């Protein structure tokens, strides 16, 4: 059992539900919540800007001092860092952005990193401002990740189409 509320069960693994990523974690303090990054971990807008906001730029700050460290991410790949007050860890995920141009095959590469963790609360990769179609992410989710993912959708008139669409 877990703290997960509200969401409609798509699969054995695989749960959706209408809300803020943000509000989610401040309620559930899960101890991954995924944050729809790039390579550069510039926490701007989207999911990042959101949940970097919720951290009053903790979660820049780090991300600052990582990419001085260690360079840039790979698009498809992923690293872990601090939760801050959101969740234990924040698995940062960079998903392809077509509105940058990048190949839309790397999102199941990208979604094979929930697979290291048992339990995540996550948004939709590459949906959202990365220009991808959000029916198309959720497919890849449902077919790669085989541990427990909580999906959070922020629009609910997409929530609606995500579900009625779902095979
Ligand atoms: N409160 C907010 C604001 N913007 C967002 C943008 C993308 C995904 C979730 C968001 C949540």
């Amino acid at each position: 059992v877990n703290s997960f509320s509200g969401y409609l069960k798509l699969t054995d693994n695989v749960y959706i539900k209408n809300a803020d990523i943000v509000e989610e974690a401040k309620k559930v303090k899960p101890t991954v919540v995924v944050n729809a990054a790039n390579v550069y971990l510039k926490h701007g807008g989207g999911v990042a800007g959101a949940l970097n906001k919720a951290t009053n730029n903790a979660m820049q700050v780090e991300s600052d001092d990582y990419i001085a460290t260690n360079g840039p991410l790979k698009v498809g790949g992923s690293c872990v860092l601090s939760g801050h007050n959101l969740a234990k860890h924040c698995l940062h995920v960079v998903g392809p952005n077509v509105n940058k141009g990048e190949d839309i095959q790397l999102l199941k590469s990208a979604y094979e990193n929930f697979n290291q963790h048992e339990v995540l609360l996550a948004p939709l990769l590459s949906a959202g401002i990365f220009g991808a179609d959000p029916i198309h992410s959720l497919r890849v989710c449902v077919d790669t990740v085989r541990t427990n993912v909580y999906l959070a959708v922020f629009d609910k008139n997409l929530y609606d189409k995500l579900v009625s669409s779902f095979l």
